[PDB]
């Protein structure tokens, strides 16, 4: 199999479930037992990113950051060494309003190398999408990570995310491009 | 008056009040009506510093940024264009529930020049404090940036914060250092 390019856009916005991916077939797929599955490659909630590995799944996957932040630069694939999913915090609920919020939150497995690590409240650091200060106030930015990402079967993408937002500023609404398979 | 120097302390970890500070008298002083009120030149609460002035109070108060980040360097004062409190979103009130929390949120008056501009989830930037990136997940990191700001009765005060937290890590327990009058 040659590595393929992909640009895809999903629409990850609710906080009740996660949106699950299949590397070779380029979509979305429906899952309905995630553990014991191992037609999905990547799952994305939020800002979160789940891989079919570890605490998440029975699968073989696991992520690997390279260094760079251009995919174009990423051109030696690790042959070893791609971390396993672990649990954390995972928002589950969200109900706000200009007054206040509500949440509610639930121990899931996810993939901390993409998602990056976890504050006790649940916001990450050193994956694909980081805090950002300026005078206007804080934002997000994108790090613009590449990751080589092992799927299911153990076929490897290589991967960068590079929205977390749609044009009318949705949050959640996540973009990336992936290249796969590579070795 | 000549410049005085004072290291304190304020636990501001509570959520429904401010406390507030005089800085001729060294102390946390009592206050109910606020806005009418001059014998307060800050106010604690959270990470959050609110001024006697503008949308705060009726005084003569606001703030400037000298641009240094040691108290030492910051030798020349301004006379001129000390920047009055705006509305923004303060946080009075946070329940736990077991796995998951409320919180509740008003418009109140508080200075962005010490506590930051905060964007549309309440983080702020640009002021004393800053929740940032790390590798172990993002953590509140102080800028050290050291302000001038005048009190209700407009005499100046330099002022850097240099804790968020007291040594058990209880969040909101707030240490700086003033020197005040200073011209």
């Amino acid at each position: 199999p040659e590595a393929v390019t992909k640009t895809v856009t999903i629409d990850a916005s609710k906080y009740e479930t996660w949106q699950y991916f299949s590397f070779s077939k380029g979509e979305v797929v429906n899952v309905t037992d995630y553990k014991n599955d191992l037609n999905w490659d990547m799952a994305l909630h939020r800002y979160d990113v789940r891989l079919n590995c570890g605490e998440s799944g029975k699968g073989k996957g696991g992520a690997v950051f390279s260094g760079k932040t251009e995919m174009d630069q990423a051109t030696t694939v690790p042959t070893d060494g791609y971390t396993v999913d672990v649990l954390g915090r995972i928002t589950v609920k969200y109900e706000m309003g200009p007054d206040g919020h509500q949440m509610e939150y639930e121990e899931q497995g996810f993939s901390e190398v993409i998602t990056g690590k976890k504050n006790a409240q649940g916001f990450a650091s050193g994956g694909w999408l980081e805090f950002s200060h300026g005078p206007a106030g804080p934002t997000y930015k994108l790090s613009k990570r590449v990751f080589f990402v092992r799927g299911a079967d153990g076929n490897i993408a290589k991967v960068q995310f590079t929205d977390y937002q749609d044009a009318e500023l949705k949050k959640g609404v996540i973009t990336f491009t992936y290249t796969y398979p590579v070795k």
